[PDB]
């Protein structure tokens, strides 16, 4: 693999794994468009079992990608719009505060002050309904963002209601299977457990919990391969012959809100490019990331812009995961940890490799 990468990607990931004391890790840089891979540490300490490129790691919020992107995909199949009332796709959602929110504003997190996390009481499909009924905005729709897994989790799972198909059966079939993301998971199969890594909290080896709306929200566990094939479906999405997924791919990078100097799409982030790397490094930390924040409406989206830093950051109890690309320049990374260590470290990094490459 060409010198450069290597002794960029190792100059930096090493110390980077020394101070934050990273059990296992995994990156993929997309360079010109091809992948390389760099592995360290382990997928499980107890049974001596290496990081490779097929270890399984959870993705944590970096899932929100994929949701957007489905959401993304059907909205091209015509199936739903982001102007649609909430209500249309839950007719049950019959509380006065629910006029005026859209799928839009659940997919960008800004219908009012949706909570940052379903309540873990919330258990039956009867609690969700009556959660969603009993919230009450702080704010009018449209106003402010609030970045909520109560929010697109939502708006994951109406998004597949026309379609008939359960979110995960959705997803398989709609973005994992015709992007070649064949160990790519929502449940991690028996057959490839030998390959899930554990998390590690606080020293101890630990998985994703059950929760409401985990799919949508956090639920994805993946390989760096499929990662680093994800980030070159999202870098050249004209390459996906899928029509439908393809127009779903850009419409996740359009601009659909204003806050300081980033603009969010569905799932994905993304800021102009080239960044001042403060502002995404500083913008990374959760201090910053998970604040409520005033939006200004860009009316209508502005189309993906090739000139951007896109990223998300992920993370679970246990791992933590990061992925950003600059399509105007066919370069990308993704850093995949089994251990959630801070997001400015991520961001960090990442500039630091991606800036050198550039």
């Amino acid at each position: 693999a060409p010198q450069q990468i290597n002794d960029i990607v190792h100059r930096t990931i090493t110390p980077l794994i020394e101070q934050q004391k990273i059990p296992g890790m995994a990156v993929a840089v997309i360079y010109q468009g091809k992948p390389y891979y760099f592995t360290w540490g382990y997928a499980d300490i107890a049974k001596k079992q290496p990081v490779t490129q097929q270890t399984l790691f959870e993705l944590g919020s970096v899932s929100k990608t994929f949701t957007g992107v489905l959401g993304g995909d059907a909205i091209a199949r015509g199936e739903i719009k982001l102007s649609d009332p909430t209500t249309k796709y839950w007719p049950e959602l019959t509380a006065k505060q629910w006029n005026g929110i859209t799928l839009l504003h659940l997919a960008t997190y800004t219908a009012g002050g949706l909570p940052l996390q379903v309540p873990d009481e919330v258990k039956s499909s009867s609690d969700l309904l009556r959660f969603y009924q009993n919230w009450q905005p702080a704010w009018a729709p449209g106003t402010q963002r609030l970045y909520a897994n109560s929010s697109i989790g939502l708006f994951g799972a109406l998004a597949v209601k026309p379609s008939g198909l359960s979110f995960e059966q959705a997803m398989q079939t709609r973005v994992f299977q015709p992007l070649k993301l064949n160990h790519t998971w929502i449940n991690v199969p028996p057959a490839e457990e030998k390959n899930y890594a554990w998390g590690y909290r606080e020293g101890k080896a630990v998985h994703v919990s059950p929760g409401a709306l985990d799919a949508e929200a956090y639920g994805v566990k993946s390989t760096i391969e499929d990662m680093a094939r994800w980030v070159q479906s999202n870098l050249k999405p004209l390459d996906i012959n899928e029509k439908t997924l393809q127009q779903g791919i850009q419409l996740a990078q359009s601009r659909y809100w204003q806050t300081g100097d980033m603009y969010q799409g569905l799932g994905w982030e993304m800021l102009d490019w080239p960044v001042n790397p403060d502002s995404i490094i500083n913008g990374s930390d959760n201090k910053i990331a998970l604040a409520a924040r005033p939006v200004k409406a860009i009316t209508p989206p502005t189309p993906a812009v090739r000139a951007s830093w896109v990223h998300k950051t992920g993370a679970t109890g246990g791992f933590g995961s990061y992925v950003a690309f600059i399509p105007e320049k066919e370069l990308g990374i993704v850093m995949l940890a089994n251990k959630n260590y801070p997001n400015p470290a991520r961001v960090d990094a990442a500039w630091q490799i991606l800036n050198a490459l550039q």
